């Protein structure tokens, strides 16, 4: 008999999600180059930063998201993940194209779900790129195969729809695309929906709330906000507003650790600069869960 | 009919579970603490629902009985969203001057209905006696496991040792072992067991007794608090878990001391809750060593 | 002279969440009563006090230590968490009439400069109060104590404790607590450590009325002590006292009395006593936030 | 008219103090962040009072100016009861196209009146230049010390180095040392100093520079944040305190990043407060090593 993990296994005791992403791959290599690291940036620079981020920040997170390419095995072998923090393993295969590192994404066929479970993983995660002029059924079929990979192995399924401009045309409304992706994928049988924040978290709180309530109405599973595209200083308000609209927390990377890339004394910087940001987000999640 | 043990655990995988399903035994506790007799049913219901309301935020699951508090706790939204519900499925039969002389499966429990309303598990007390037929106990546990699993519920069994119907050859410590030899591989999802030696004495003796017990239980196991001083129960959880236990399913060591005090809800928050919180912390600390 | 201030012995909130382990022959009697081997050796008291300081001081804004059994040991062994201020007892307990503390004088063995050099921020003095003993003798002792503290840049904590009269059987404990506060509640000390009205028993409304009555007679910050209050009633006593104007607690028995005589002292202080002290600290912050 | 340094410290003995007394320098920061010019006085007052209200619970003391916020903060009870008040006593004189070209004692300060409101300290910026008279700076500091001490207030001095009036021989690092040689034993209670090397570069070189500075200050000393990236200020506090500093009296590294954002109060709580909280934690961690 299979004892599946449950969403409670990746939440704070409150039931809110306060989750850390360090699974960025070639996108993280480009961030090191942009911050002034010697090029070419060696794989070990990414591995060392990811494992240090997990070691120093995972005590503040209900779950951490790791990639097999650069850090899952290293984090497990080095006991970097706090025992209070669940492990999520990326199961997406990023395909570069058109001058960006993630132009297409397919399910990573190399992942051994039983083996990552034996190492302590509770969940897998799949980025789904959404475009108005690409076939919805191909996206749904990938999410169905992913759900089956997770559920047949007693793991949770986390999907992350991310909107992109159409392959052809200049008819792109990012705010409508986020809604349309949720109309398509918001009831797709995953355990958790990781979504972009409306309006990049910018502008009047009341307008962010209206936009977040509109999104909530199309998601029939628990949902959390991601930080890509949101200034680190606006992300705490984004979490408060999204949770007022019905979200259950956050799964964030850049808004926690991007600002320390290129500084001296990386471990001190992760403790003094990144950790207080992640701690505050956790406190906001508990405050919002207490109001239900 | 899918079910998972993870529906009643902390995120650590440890069990930090609260029992408030005590029936006539709880009425006798109120009388002993000086309550006006006869103690009305509403006094037990109000205490049970207050205990669930104030303490369930600190518990991975709470155990409720239909006689006095399941329906009331559900209807009054007393159970924290973070805490799973376990419903008792035991029918306590009094005899020989005690409230629980025999136990059968409670035919009044509607497993489909408690599943519909959000329950994750049922619980069955099994009285163990050396001179009563083992196969009758096993047949009751088999029927119970099927009632649970066919309805998508977990099965929690609670073997409790009693002296033989005839004879005076009664070693409580050997009986706990003998009950686990009999029932420890019975197909239930969780074994709720009495703590060896009432949690008293040297840690070395408690660890040896807990390791011995571990060897006979082929499912996750948790300790109950009956007979353990509330001040010794945290050490009992530490020792039992060092031996292989996965936590506790406890009532008395959490809330017995506030029966009879003024301001019951303040007392549950200030006296009982810190005890339950510490046990939860111990469970996570011990799970972190695996 | 840069004197300490009451904020130096409070939580960041300004509430007092302070631990007393300075009990002397009274603690030896507790060990005997709990079934320890008699006669109880001094090392049993020293070891328990240092273990209590080591395990519980992380949860306290200040800890109160006596030189007789544990101050030097706690300092030498770095038992006091860096987050927890040290208070040194400056009372000399005189036994009599079959009890360990029948009279109290200022302890002339205390070297205030030496305990300050060790990091002490405050001294503490028990004052026994009896209706048929001279008020001026008590006030003169409190004045000498305030001068010992303040001339050395230390805080002064006074602890009036009511006793039945030397002669007679007219003893109203609740009126005595009020009368002691009328006498000593404006005596120039920095903090008043007082017994809880009504032993913290009975209806909340009556406890609050009694605590408000007491508050009106104390013209310095005040905290409640736990002697006489059941450990299970002490959290409510702190809440009600603070609602009446108290600023917290300086408590021993309601934190650690229950573990005396148990096996595994260090585990019991961590698992039984620490959660009680943690909860009291949480209640102090909750009540300070309502100001 | 007693005073004690312990009126402005954490219980650890460290200083975790918030500056919101910036005057025309703050107006220039609002313009730089995209506010239309001229920026109204009310923009500065509202930001300062909000900063005191939301951040003073995390500070041992808060520094306020009479120009824009002292009276408003007092009238509105913006300063947490746990946070001491410091009042600026500097009169900034513009010149040469900058807001602070010269500084004299602010003759408008009524030391007894601000003490009656609860103030524990005054603060004076002293501009230091190698080719201006040292005795005039010492005389101003002595008059200030007497204003403070005679009225039961602490004296905080803030020497800030500037290039000489005439010449181009300016070594900022040597000037910081020379200012401390001049003023580091001037009878003030607290020295507020610029961080060597802007807090940049290798930790070992920052420590050596901070130790050199420490040797010339014969009173407790704290670092200010002007010139230090907000992300490097926590390391600067750690290194300065390793060298002998006792904490910080900082503004920009706490609240500069929220200037121009929507929802100022939420931003001060969610962005600025965690930075000030972390600095306070570092102060207690470094004091614990003494
Ligand atoms: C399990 C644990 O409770 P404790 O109070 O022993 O920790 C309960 O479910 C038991 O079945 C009851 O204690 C049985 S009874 O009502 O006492 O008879
Ligand atoms: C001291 C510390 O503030 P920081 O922002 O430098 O950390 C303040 O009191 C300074 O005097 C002001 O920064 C002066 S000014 O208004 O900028 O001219
Ligand atoms: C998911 C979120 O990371 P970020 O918040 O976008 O940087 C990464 O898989
Ligand atoms: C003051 C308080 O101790 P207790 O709470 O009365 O035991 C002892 O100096």
């Amino acid at each position: 008999h299979m004892n599946n993990y449950t969403i409670k296994d990746i939440t704070r005791a409150s039931g809110g999600f306060a989750m850390l992403a360090v699974d960025q791959r070639e996108a993280m290599r480009l961030m090191f180059a942009a911050a002034g690291a010697k090029t070419p940036v060696a794989d070990s620079v990414l591995t060392d930063f990811k494992v240090n981020a997990a070691k120093i920040l995972s005590p503040y997170a209900s779950a951490v998201l790791l990639d097999q390419q650069f850090c899952y095995r290293q984090a497990v072998e080095q006991n970097a993940v706090a025992k209070s923090c669940a492990m999520i393993v990326a199961a997406d295969d990023f395909i570069p194209g058109n001058g960006i590192p993630v132009d297409n994404v397919v399910l990573d066929k190399k992942i051994n779900a039983q083996a990552v479970k034996r190492d302590g993983a509770k969940a897998l995660k799949l980025l789904v790129l959404w475009r108005s002029d690409e076939d919805a059924q191909q996206r749904l079929n990938m999410v169905k195969e992913f759900n089956e990979l997770c559920h047949s192995n007693g793991l949770l399924s986390i999907i992350e729809p991310v909107v992109r401009p159409p392959r052809c045309g200049d008819k792109f409304d990012r705010e409508q695309a986020i809604i349309d992706a949720a109309k398509e994928l918001g009831d797709s049988g995953a355990d958790l929906y990781k979504v972009e924040m409306p309006l990049y978290g910018k502008g009047a709180r009341s307008d962010l709330l209206t936009a977040s309530q509109r999104l909530n109405g199309h998601i029939n599973m628990p949902w959390v906000i991601l930080s890509s595209g949101v200034d680190e200083k606006l992300f705490p308000r984004a979490v408060r507003v999204a949770m007022e609209a019905g979200a259950s927390g956050f799964l964030a990377g850049r808004a926690v650790w991007s600002s320390v890339i290129g500084l001296p004394d990386t471990e001190l910087m992760l403790r003094d600069v990144s950790a207080p940001k992640l701690q505050r987000l956790g406190e906001i999640v508990d405050e919002m869960m207490a109001k239900r």
